[PDB]
């Protein structure tokens, strides 16, 4: 038997850091979740008790906290290319390092109606995410991710003209709710190394926003066919506002709210034109999913 | 033996209903979750397999729809009391109902700087809930909360001249991060019955609001000796602002960032004066409660 | 204003502890997550910002660790008086301490048919868990359960008889499946401080023991009529079983699978005698409470 | 813009199914969640609003029902098999389903020392997946899995002659706690289809239970070196023991149990040969991947 594939390292590591303008006395901050896996010339440690080949997870942590202090945390997509890099560099045996860093909210608090300089709430469970492997010889590939950006519309949008045969219960609607948690993904073109990252990191937080702000208005104003031909519009316009994408993913749960007829209880009406009260459905739940590239 | 305490009914019934404003086009959702359990003579069912006097669960659960069909569902103390006098007033033997609701945010969204009329957000997983206790005899004694708002403040907490004797390892501090997850609770005086509740109805939504405005402020702007300091003045404040309120408890996790010493690494300067990169501790963690009432 | 009530301490605390018999060679592990909230004559910590008054909630924790560095940590009930009464007679001013443990599960594992000395498998995430509440002057008030034990039943289940009005649509039934979640609680007699606890510590196990055999026993043996029949059986077994036990309290969810009507599909049969697949209700879901004492 | 992939179905789909023999009385039960996700000739749906190529997310939910009540549920491999080839089979423009199971533990009771007819017990949260990738013109790809095996051992686990630099704070062990989560993945050959699969049926079981044996009992009795050399020889095993698996695949999280210096209080001494109570670190974690396959 042989090593086919091997990675390991460290998971689940909380930062927190804060930057204080001692001029102004503005604080911000900022928090993560971080999970760095390395790959490289490990296998022995699998096959032969050799952990001299083995950067300890514990000292992969004491990495991530030193490069935090060292560096800055923001944008996502830079603070994990300086990761990655570190440890292909560091270690020449290690030929790889993905990066996975998740992006907690805190947004700064407004109190009587002016920004406070030191306090903040966790204004959604919406995260910001990136996926940044740094592979040596190839470069670094960056993903970019918003994620549990959970919405609803409670009409304009409607699910007729699909398949009909034996297996088929599903009545055609013209008005139903819609209501979603959005995993969009960004693609971008394969970087050489820190120094075009580092070139382009302005794009980063604008495509985020960008991909955000063309979520929500596609989703307010399609008056949708699908969640199919919905989440293709939004991927179409954010590949059309930054050309350094490749590709833009979605994944898209459709959690269902169901009509309540309620026509045996004194003829009450509650479908059709007169559905008021609904039943979420925790589950099962249609998923939808594509990836859209320039043709 | 004998039955001390019954309680029975249905629990995790998730309710969302629309209104829509024919005139306007403007759409406006609701979301909760809700559980009803009933007291009276039901011991038989426990002792005697006696179900005739089993109000069955899922009669509850219809029950629930068809009140959200024929009454508002905000605000939710108003909620909570039509449908908890309802099982009082129409199984004889039925003497109280306890009712629980959660409500779930959707906030519209404003897309291009205007509000949407029909798409919204779930721009946090804050909850507003209530406990409506209507017991026959003894009115409806309503319990008012908010939960789950998560804030966080980077400087602006202390925490010294506690008791150190051999047990006490913690260095007093007078400049540390404070995060929570605040869970705040206001005690209504006991209504009479369904028109009491109904003639304090606008009374529901400002004390949210105030108690949500109070929390915010205080936490923002109290230079805070303890959780303990900080939450009493929450409190006693919001007792100074509604006089129907009897009491209000908070309850509240001292959510811990640890200093990170990273002298070990260069000499690296991450703690008091230069501490920048925290470990956030996801457990244990310092809970605190009190309940503040009128001298 | 004025502090009604008040309690804080440190909650969520971790705790591993082994046993090793050097002679045998035998290993045994013990995991809790232990919380413990004082009360006493701290109110001014709250109106005043003095912190002289409390113990801080670190401290709790140390206490915690090294209360289980010199006791044992089982029977919970044990473990817990002992902490809680550690706090009452430490602090002249803290007059109740109020100890939660869960326990969870290291079933020793069982290769090739032998114990083995230091290995062990989480075989359930049912929980073992106390309640210990030491008052100064109370003495010591225990309640032991068992939670999160997840039975089903396909058969031997039924439920008719119950009240039908203009509310109910739920077809009588005189076989249905039914699954739990157990949650069982037995309050002992107040024990007057921790010689009365350790009088009786045998009894803490074997009563666990009881519980665990009465509650499953009686699920699989009843030919239930009602969730509330079946429990009442089980509390009034486990009462005459243990007389220094005052009461027992169920609390069982009655976790809903539906049958699927398919008769649309080709006349397939599904329902009634031919029901075989069924589909499990996330929510909502019935919710049965009682407790039961002597007569 | 164009389609550069796309898949959707229907997911979280909850399924029971029970066997009733009427003979013995004997009644076997299986839960399950199912996902079923389609690619085809699809796209247009995505672009130009063509519902007319899509198999209603619903009606997938549909024939997961059916397909259950026809065939059989066990093993999952089987039944994902049947349920995946049934899409390509029905639907001319549907060219592959990739069906996800994740079987749930309902155990038999043994109530008085005997095998209960109809009682079953939540034994474990740990699962039995598959993932069962059917692809028109390519035959059935099925990846098996456990996972959710948590498992500890108080000693023999070591972790030393690691790299050390200076990043590196990890002290050397020759005495550890080693705690895990098991997912370990067996890999098949590729089968043509259905006969194929069907003519291997009884290697499914088997081979998962040889699986977790020598999951256990490598870990029981490794005198591990580190989590990478111990899975290595679980993978090894697995290999040798079944020709028709090509890969074994491990992720193990190594959930850290940290020493607790208690010197400080009174010199109390619970590390090194003294250690006695531990804290469990919630985060961050080890983990560790490989995969294995033949040479
Ligand atoms: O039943 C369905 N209803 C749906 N609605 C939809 O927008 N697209 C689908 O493909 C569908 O996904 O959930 N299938
Ligand atoms: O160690 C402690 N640190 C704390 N901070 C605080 O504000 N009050 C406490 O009582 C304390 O709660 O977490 N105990
Ligand atoms: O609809 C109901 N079905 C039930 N079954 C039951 O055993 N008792 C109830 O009171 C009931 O609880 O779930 N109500
Ligand atoms: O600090 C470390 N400690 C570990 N133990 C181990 O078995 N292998 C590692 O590679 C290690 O993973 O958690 N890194």
């Amino acid at each position: 038997s042989a090593v086919k594939a091997a990675r390991y390292g460290k998971d689940n590591v909380r930062v927190y850091k804060v930057h204080k303008d001692e001029k102004t006395g503005v604080q911000t901050v900022y928090e993560m979740t971080v999970c760095v896996l390395l790959e490289g010339e490990i296998e022995t440690s699998y096959t032969k008790a050799d952990n001299s080949v083995i950067v300890a997870t514990d000292s992969i942590k004491n990495t991530i906290y030193i490069t935090a202090k060292q560096n800055p945390v923001t944008p996502p997509e830079l603070f994990g290319s300086i990761l990655g890099t570190h440890f292909i560099e560091k270690y020449n045996h290690i030929h790889a390092a993905h990066v996975n860093i998740v992006c907690h909210r805190w947004t700064r608090m407004d109190i009587d109606g002016k920004p406070h300089p030191h306090s903040f709430i966790r204004d959604s469970e919406e995260k910001r995410n990136v996926q940044v492997d740094v592979v040596e010889g190839k470069g670094i590939d960056i993903k970019s991710s918003l994620s549990g950006l959970t919405v609803l519309k409670s009409t304009n949008s409607q699910f007729w003209g699909f398949l009909r045969d034996e297996y088929t219960t599903l009545k055609e609607t013209w008005d139903r709710i819609l209501s979603t948690d959005v995993d969009a993904t960004w693609q971008w073109k394969n970087f050489s190394g820190l120094q075009e990252v580092r070139s382009h990191v302005p794009k980063f937080d604008a495509t985020w926003a960008t991909a955000r702000e063309v979520t929500l208005k596609t989703f307010a104003e399609d008056n949708s066919a699908s969640v199919q031909a919905t989440m293709y519009k939004m991927a179409e316009q954010i590949l059309a506002r930054q050309q350094l994408i490749e590709t833009v993913e979605y994944s898209l749960p459709n959690k269902h709210y169901f009509e309540i007829d309620l026509s045996w209880h004194k003829g009450l009406q509650n479908t059709g034109k007169n559905a008021e009260v609904f039943a979420p459905q925790s589950d099962p739940n249609g998923l939808i999913k594509c990836t859209v590239g320039r043709s």
